């Protein structure tokens, strides 16, 4: 039975390294909608909230629907996994619960939206190459935007509108944490979001039994921005068999970019030219500058509770390094 | 003939307070093509970037006919002011030599494009109507986003580019300082972007000549954006009976945008209320609280250059008060 081991793997929503790729194969290309479906069901926000199940699914169908299949890594498996790390990430004993059910539904609907439509190109090419895109969003944030664009568009299809029996005040809260949470998910933010969590740490504050004490908005959304980040930049940190498949996707996507750049006479955007590349080496200096860095930093927010994350993450920076 | 009335009255296209209005009527309701194109030829910006004649005038028309002829205030004719009172901006004298004929082009440019295709309706409004615009710009300067998007898109329209013959370099970097100052006139930018002139004030650098001393990008962009800000918010420093013609303007806008909100039940937003708004009482909280803090800032950093106009803004704040 195709839908019981699809049921037994979705046993494991709540743990790191979900096996993700496997639940895309058995739920017939809807990772997306099975994983959200099963959190929403596990942390019963379909009657907190009051969506009908019907509008749910057929949402989420149709936001899946607008992750391109021949997109090798940001498609509608990569927001599957992000929205299930984040629903991990959100359950950690130093933050559970301490975000409201409408926080947490704006980090969840974040991260299922959060790279909705993208065309396999990175915000550069897009402005380089006088996209549509980027003249409509004015060159800042241009794919971010439009993911935010059309994750919000949907809900107006029949039948898709998830927040239908939300008031109007939590529809607005909602909208602007969502929006807040996924312009912050481009990499180009990536410094000042970091510094910020670093900030935060350092002026840290828990109750004793543990959880961390935020007292206003602006933190409280940029611990969730960070979250989603750390997400969106989790793959380094899933068990290596994952981690690599990642590799093989996103070196992938960022070649065929490179193939356009070069047929067009572009410059070859930096780890796009497959005839000069070192995927292992990218790694290591991807994690050593940019993952390591931010899961440190959260880890120290949350300690201890992502200790197990960062092992990994070290251990499959050292296994990488091997490699070379 | 008509032209040489039209001719006489723009031989007034260096000083404040020329009667836009007039132009608009003389030029067949072309105020910004025939500004534009004056202001250009005064500046010899056509020679200095070499711009076909007939390109300028053709993208001017086309611009100008994504202003709504519909809307009382942000229409072709508040373009046109915007324009020219940059253009009278540009050339005082703290200011010789500072500015590159670039970036005066991108000041003039975005001046003309700073509200193309306005609807008539505030930010706010879009957001709350749950409109396409506030959908696509995810509620983010909603306006000021569609007008550069718009004012660029226009430039692709048949023999409209008048940036044809620029260097990829000079595009690139007039397209960033285009987006960098129209963003700013957003209201919602407003008290940052005078608190940051105040500094720079508090701050400011001269050269031997007298003239400011602007070192870098930061500075150099923060002065066209509030420069242009302050053409976009100069009809209080105009004669009265320029004033008074846009005080009529923006209150019919206003009152036609409170009619649909008293429509669909929602809260009138201040000062649309036609049963229920006091002109002259919005006018004085307009320059008390919002044009005077911000021109006599601008007035100190090109002191004395700006005393006339200040001089003017007082008297006119004068006057309304005395209607009270
Ligand atoms: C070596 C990069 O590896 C990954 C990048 C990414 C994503 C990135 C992206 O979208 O934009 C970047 C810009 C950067 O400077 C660095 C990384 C990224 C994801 C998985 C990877 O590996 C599984
Ligand atoms: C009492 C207000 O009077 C005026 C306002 C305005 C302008 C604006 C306004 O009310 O909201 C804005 C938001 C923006 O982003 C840019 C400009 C404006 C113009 C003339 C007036 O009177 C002659
Ligand atoms: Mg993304
Ligand atoms: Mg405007
Ligand atoms: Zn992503
Ligand atoms: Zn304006």
């Amino acid at each position: 039975e195709q839908e019981d081991v699809l049921a037994k793997e979705l046993e494991d929503v709540n743990k790191w390294g979900l096996h993700v790729f496997r639940i895309a194969e058995l739920s017939g290309n809807r990772p997306l909608t099975v994983i959200m479906h099963t959190i929403f069901q596990e942390r019963d926000l379909l009657k907190t909230f009051k969506i009908p199940v019907d509008t749910l699914i057929t949402y989420l169908m149709t936001l899946e629907d607008h992750y391109h299949a021949d997109v090798a890594y940001h498609n509608n498996i990569h927001a599957a996994d992000v929205v299930q790390s984040t629903h991990v990430l959100l359950s950690t004993p130093a933050l559970e619960a301490v975000f409201t059910d409408l926080e947490i539904l704006a980090a969840i609907f974040a991260s299922a939206i959060h790279d909705v439509d993208h065309p396999g190109v990175s915000n550069q090419f897009l402005i380089n190459t006088n996209s549509e895109l980027a003249l409509m969003y004015n060159d800042s944030s241009v794919l971010e935007n439009h993911h935010l664009a059309v994750g919000f568009k949907l809900l107006q299809e029949e039948n898709c509108d998830i927040f239908q029996n939300l008031t109007k005040k939590q529809r607005q809260s909602l909208r602007k944490m969502v929006i807040d949470i996924v312009l912050a998910t481009d990499m180009s933010k990536h410094m000042n979001l970091l510094a910020d969590l670093k900030t935060m740490v350092e002026t840290k504050k828990v109750t004793s039994s543990g959880v961390l004490l935020l007292d206003n908005y602006s933190d409280r959304i940029q611990v969730l921005q960070n979250m989603v980040h750390c997400a969106d930049l989790s793959n380094p940190t899933k068990p290596l068999q994952l981690y690599r498949q990642w590799t093989d996707r996103i070196m992938e996507e960022f070649f065929r970019q490179g193939d356009r750049e070069r047929e067009r006479g572009m410059e070859i955007s930096p780890m796009c030219d497959k005839h000069n590349a070192s995927v292992e080496k990218s790694q290591v200096g991807f994690i050593d500058y940019i993952v390591h860095p931010l899961w440190e930093t959260w880890a120290d927010l949350v300690h201890p509770d992502a200790q197990d994350i960062l092992d990994t993450l070290e251990d499959n920076r050292e296994w990488y390094q091997s490699t070379i």
